[PDB]
């Protein structure tokens, strides 16, 4: 993933838990050989990975719990590390934000050629609820939309209640999120 993704991790930890367990987590990734990363560089998916994985076994919380925290930080970090104006643009509501998804990720694909992003799709299912489709070229990241999604719902001083309906790990084709809403 691009590094952007992996300073916001490092951010968030260094942050939460001070910069000793930082250099652990870091150690522990078997990442001792990178002094920083680099935000508009591409990484090996694998750097991200053994990162949620060592912060899981150093801060013993289980890497689900991890991601659903990360993507509630995203949300934050991105409008405060150069992406607020087009975080701005793809609206000012929790449904609206989200039929923009797909077009957010393309603006930043411009800058990040070879960004694999998402891909989101909803059905409305009443002005206050609806389905939303998850589609990706890689495992595991659910939680971090749960995340994701509770971070959108702070931001639009929105309630949200969000409940997994369909799961890519047991067999299903992709994640299906089954959301409420309310102002
Ligand atoms: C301006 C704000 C944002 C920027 C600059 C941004 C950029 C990125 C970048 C660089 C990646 C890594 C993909 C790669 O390296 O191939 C990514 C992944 C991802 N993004 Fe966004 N993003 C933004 C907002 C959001 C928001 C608000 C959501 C809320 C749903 C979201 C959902 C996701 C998910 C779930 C992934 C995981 C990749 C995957 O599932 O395959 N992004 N984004
Ligand atoms: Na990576
Ligand atoms: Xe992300």
């Amino acid at each position: 993933m691009y590094g952007l993704v992996n300073k916001a991790i490092q951010d968030m930890i260094s942050k939460h838990h001070g910069e000793d367990t930082w250099e652990a987590i870091k150690q522990k990734a078997g990442l001792e050989d990178i002094d920083f990363f680099v935000g508009m560089e591409a990484y090996s998916d694998d750097v991200t990975y053994h990162l949620v994985g060592a912060a899981s076994e150093v801060l013993g919380k289980p890497a689900e719990e991890l991601l659903i925290a990360f993507g509630e930080y995203w949300v934050t970090y991105t409008s405060e590390e150069g992406y607020g104006e087009l975080l701005a643009s793809a609206g000012d509501s929790l449904p609206e934000f989200m039929e923009n998804l797909d077009n957010l990720h393309a603006r930043v694909g411009l800058s990040f050629p070879q960004l694999r992003p998402p891909a989101f799709e909803c059905q409305h299912t009443s002005s206050k609820s609806m389905e939303l489709h998850y589609q990706s070229t890689r495992c595991g990241l659910a939680p971090m939309v749960l995340g994701l999604l509770h971070g959108l719902g702070k931001r639009f001083q929105t309630k949200v209640e969000v409940t997994q309906t369909a799961f890519r790990e047991t067999g299903e084709d992709h994640d299906i999120f089954s959301i409420k809403y309310e102002d």
